[PDB]
């Protein structure tokens, strides 16, 4: 009964592919609720054309920067923030999908990939979803990435949406 959503990611404008989540609206429904409609844009704004601003290889890929495209935007479908609904889930390994933030209750849009365990982010972000199909593409988009995060190319989500 958990959404399913997708990103089609290109970098500078090449496929890369389809990348595919499941969202834990049975643990954190406001949370999977946020992701699922900026995904969809149907709320009137959302990730179509964002791009994933910070990539570091064996640690994460972050994006969700819809408004300033820069790395310090996003907002909510709640408004600019919102609080850390619970820590139920954690950083368990690969795949895994996380909120970003600036603190404690300030979740936005931002949000990371994880591409290994990151057990030290347990308690700080809240995590939410997980890559169902794509995680390929995911290791791909890492090596476009460098140990402070800076990315070589433009990582782009294409096209977004959900498919169940
Ligand atoms: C421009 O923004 C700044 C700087 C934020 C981060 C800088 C930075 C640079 C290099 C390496 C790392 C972080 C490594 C250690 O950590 C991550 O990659 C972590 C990994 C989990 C997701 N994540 N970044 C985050 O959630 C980070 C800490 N927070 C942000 O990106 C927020 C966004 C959500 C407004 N920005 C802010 O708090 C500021 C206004």
């Amino acid at each position: 009964v958990n959404p399913t959503v997708f990103f089609d990611i290109a970098v500078d404008g090449e496929p890369l592919g389809r990348v595919s989540f499941e969202l834990f609206a049975d643990k954190v429904p406001k949370t999977a609720e946020n992701f699922r409609a900026l995904s969809t844009g149907e709320k009137g704004f959302g990730y179509k054309g964002s791009c994933f601003h910070r990539i570091i290889p064996g640690f994460m890929c972050q994006g969700g920067d819809f408004t300033r495209h820069n790395g310090t935007g996003g907002k909510s479908i709640y408004g600019e923030k919102f609080e850390d609904e619970n820590f139920i889930l954690k950083h368990t390994g690969p795949g895994i999908l996380s909120m970003a933030n600036a603190g404690p209750n300030t979740n936005g849009s931002q949000f990371f990939i994880c591409t290994a365990k990151t057990e030290w982010l347990d308690g700080k972000h809240v995590v939410f979803g997980k890559v169902k199909e794509g995680m390929n593409i995911v290791e791909a988009m890492e090596r476009f990435g460098s140990r402070n995060g800076k990315t070589s190319k433009k990582i782009t989500i294409a096209d977004c949406g959900q498919l169940e």
